[PDB]
RNA sequence: UUUUUUUUUUUUUUUUUUUUUUUUUUCUCCUCUUUUUUUUUUUU
C-alpha cells in the first residue's frame, strides 16, 4: 500500500509536469498563477498554488547574488 | 603403245577406411543543493 501511495504521488507529479511541457507558455493564456506562503527558509520561501495545488521551494537569492527588487 | 607392290583406330579392371557446434585479450573511471523522509480519512 505504501508503494501504491508513492506510485500515485509521483505519477500525478509527472502528469502535472507535462501540463507544463514545451507548448509555448508565452502566448497561450495558461501562464500566470497566484501565491501564498507557509514557511520561511534561508534562500526562498515555500510557495503554494490554490488553483492547481502544487508545491515547491523557490529562490530569491540567485547564483550571482543578484537579489530581486521590483519597479 | 605406260605394267607390279607398299598391314592397322592402347592392353587392363571383381578397391579397405572405425568422426561431430565453437576455437584466441584491451585498463582505472567526482551522479550539484528547501528538508526531516510524507503517511489517518472518504469517494474506483
Amino acid at each position: 500500500n505504501q508503494a501504491a501511495q508513492h506510485s500515485q504521488k509521483q505519477s500525478t507529479e509527472l502528469f502535472q509536469c507535462m501540463y507544463f511541457k514545451d507548448k509555448d507558455p508565452a502566448t497561450e493564456e495558461r501562464c500566470i498563477s497566484d501565491g501564498v506562503i507557509y514557511s520561511i527558509r534561508t534562500n526562498g520561501v515555500l510557495l503554494f498554488i490554490p488553483r492547481f495545488g502544487i508545491k515547491g521551494a523557490a529562490y530569491l537569492k540567485n547564483k550571482d547574488g543578484l537579489v530581486i527588487s521590483c519597479g
